[PDB]
């Protein structure tokens, strides 16, 4: 069983590139992070920042999670992110994603000891 933290890392961390530099980025990364194995995962954000910078957000701005839980934090600064979202012509096992690169505040739910991100809630 994957831990909540290790799963957050696999689904949401891309510290190896500063930004999606091509429209194929989401197709490539959704497959290589194993988010197209069973089904096509509809929506997924990647963060182009150090793991340490993303972990740090857990002691930044405490805000409500959109499920009404109170263990969510908004990053004080903007961060390089890529939105991956299935297009109309996506059908498992031929998953097709739209790649939208952006610079936005991230909101993560944090849990545990150490107190680390376990869910990507949104970016603003
Ligand atoms: C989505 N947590
Ligand atoms: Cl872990
Ligand atoms: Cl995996
Ligand atoms: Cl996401």
């Amino acid at each position: 069983k994957e831990t909540a933290a290790a799963k957050f890392e696999r689904q949401h961390m891309d510290s190896s590139t500063s930004a999606a530099s091509s429209s194929n980025y989401c197709n490539q990364m959704m497959k290589s992070r194993n988010l197209t194995k069973d089904r096509c995962k509809p929506v997924n954000t990647f963060v182009h920042e150090s793991l340490a910078d993303v972990q740090a957000v857990c002691s930044q701005k405490n805000v409500a999670c959109k499920n009404g839980q109170t263990n969510c934090y908004q990053s004080y600064s903007t961060m390089s992110i890529t939105d991956c979202r299935e297009t109309g012509s996506s059908k498992y096992p031929n998953c097709a994603y739209k790649t939208t690169q952006a610079n936005k505040h991230i909101i993560v739910a944090c849990e545990g000891n150490p107190y680390v991100p376990v869910h990507f809630d949104a970016s603003v």
